[PDB]
Formats: C-alpha cells, structure tokens, sequence
C-alpha cells in the first residue's frame, strides 16, 4: 500500500509509486528519475500512463521495455496541463533526467516535490521565482550538519590531477571507475578527456549512456576495452580482489591500476580535506573514495528552504524511524525562526 508522501491531494497523481500494485484513484504515475529505489515495479507489461522527462522516458522505453503507447515524455521550464492540471518540470540537478515537479492545484494550492536533488542558488531564477508555494516534499538524504563534503567541480578537479599526475609518471597505468547506476558520468567523462581516451564499458552500459543525450557522447566512450585506458566495472568489483582479476585480462598492457569509487558521504568527511584524501593500495593497485555527491550538504538544503519559505514541509528520505523524523523537524522549526517566515 502506498504511503501518503507519494500522493498528491487534490489529484490523481502519484509520485515514485510504481511498487503498490494500481493505486487506487491514480490517473496518471509521475516518474522523477531513473534509480531503482524510485522506479520499483516498472516493467514492459505497466499499462497505466508515466510522465517524466525525454531522457527518464529513452530509458524506460530501452533499459525496462515499458511500452512507447503508455510513456509521456513532457520538456523542461514548460508549463503543460496533466488530466486537468497545470504541471512543470525542473531540473533537479541530481542524475541525468532528473526532475522536480511543481503542481498547481485547481484549489490554488502550490506544491513543489523536489524528487532527488542536489540544490544550488541557480534554482532561485527557475520558474520558482514567479510564485508561492504551499506544501515542499524535501529529499532530506543529507539533513543534519555534520553532512558536508565539496563542490561536483572541486571533486573532478582532483580526481583530473590525481589521474593526469599518475598516468604522466607510469604510461603503462590502467584507470578504473566504478558504477552501479547512472549519475556522477563527469567523474570517469573528465578523467578520460585530460588523457585522451575514449572510456571503455560493457554492452549494457553503453547502452544505459546512448540514451542520455550526452552532446557528441560517440566521441566520448566505446566497447573496445583494448583501445581505452579508462575503464568502467561495477562498483562490487572495486576492491583488490576485483581488480587483481581485471588487470589479468588486460593481456599485460598495464602494470598497475588506479581506480575511483564515487561514493556520497563517508564519515572520513568529518576529518579530511578533499585536497588530503589518501587512497588504500596494495602492491601496484591503489583505490580512491571520492566524495561526489549527487545530493544536497546540509547547507545548500537549508539555503534553499530559507529562500523558497515553504508553509509546510514533507521529508521524503529518512522517514523509517522517530529519531529521524523528530531531528528533521527541529531542523525546519530552527529554519524558520532564523529567516522570520
Ligand atoms: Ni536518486
């Protein structure tokens, strides 16, 4: 049964509730993004209709088969109208075609469900602008303080110098990144870009980044690992073992790796400058822990909140346990106090 921060009152709107079986009353099940978490149940035999972006829609359509008859494809900064109501979609600055939805009810009420987003002050000259909103369904992943790390561009900016330095000194080093769904593409796009390779993938990858609509992405990766020296593995594979076993297959091209594995937060954030991030090695394998997020720090989330001055707020994310719930709600009751709304 479908929990009540994936309905939309006043609608027949569900948000990420593909998992419920047919929702009762639902007309139309928005899609924010393509993660598992968000996309649970979807399949080539959903027959209900799914609006999203172009690029959520490409991968429904290749990656789950859901058929092209039930997917609804809507742009970015349009106003259009869903089964009677006015809609827009936002960039949510998280994986590529992610959004937020705004809703505006036929009472007048004003919602804005964030789905999963990295906020940032670009958002403060959206649509967002022009309007007042009533009720705010937050991604509260990262709502607490002691949840910092860096900027996306002071992340690549090491891990493009720590790559260049190391490939400079050993010109027989292999790179290796590691994935387990899409976001974070800049990491392994920006190290393969300063050392002049295509990065090399699997067939199923290959396939998930043909339908992002990456500008000239066929210049940017391929399947003939042999060509590349940046290769992608799945995020189980990046520990020794792992690419121990991959370094064999190479046919004695490398002699050493260098890998990244792009996590969110790690409590090692609580101690360790970006600029002082040390990576495990054993023997001629050495791997970093980078912290590229794809989500609010608690600083940008509370900027955010304080500017847009929502009249009620509903966590979308740490919802489980009372602690959370309760620690949440200081949080938005301290925001508010502090701006004066
Ligand atoms: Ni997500």
């Amino acid at each position: 049964t479908c929990p009540f921060y994936k309905k939309i009152p006043g609608t027949g709107f569900t948000v990420d509730a593909f998992q419920y079986g047919v929702v009762e009353g639902c007309t139309a099940y928005f899609l924010t993004h393509f993660h598992s978490d968000h996309y649970a149940g979807l399949s080539k035999h959903f027959t209900f209709p799914v609006y999203c972006s172009e690029i959520t829609g490409n991968l429904l359509k290749n990656k789950l088969h859901v058929q092209e008859q039930y997917i609804h494809p809507l742009p970015l900064d349009t106003e259009c109208i869903v089964n009677g109501v006015k809609v827009v979609l936002l960039d949510a600055n998280h994986c590529p075609g992610a959004v937020m939805i705004l809703f505006y009810l036929p009472n007048g009420t004003v919602i804005l469900h964030t789905g999963d987003f990295r906020a940032d002050p670009s958002m403060e000259r959206s649509l967002l602008a022009d309007q007042k909103v009533h009720m705010l369904y937050l991604d509260t992943t990262y709502c607490s303080p002691e949840y910092t790390f860096p900027s996306q561009q002071e992340v690549i900016r090491f891990a493009i110098n720590t790559a260049f330095e190391a490939v400079t000194l050993n010109p027989h080093a292999l790179v290796v990144c590691g994935t387990y769904s899409i976001g974070k593409e800049k990491v392994f796009l920006a190290i393969a870009d300063v050392l002049g390779s295509k990065v090399g993938m699997s067939q199923e990858k290959y396939k998930t980044l043909q339908c992002l609509n990456i500008p000239e992405i066929n210049s940017l990766i391929t399947t003939d690992m042999c060509s590349s020296l940046v290769h992608l593995l799945p995020m189980m594979q990046i520990n020794f073992k792992g690419l121990q076993s991959h370094l064999k297959k190479c046919g004695g091209k490398y002699n050493q790796i260098l890998a990244f594995r792009p996590t969110g937060w790690t409590h090692s954030n609580k101690f360790t400058r970006i600029a002082d991030v040390i990576p495990q090695t054993k023997g001629n394998i050495s791997i970093y822990g980078i912290p590229y997020s794809e989500h609010s720090s608690y600083l940008e989330m509370k900027r955010f909140v304080q500017w847009l001055k929502p009249q009620k707020i509903i966590p979308t994310v740490n919802v489980g346990t009372w602690k959370s719930r309760s620690t949440m709600e200081k949080y938005f009751r301290e925001w508010k106090l502090e701006a004066g709304y």
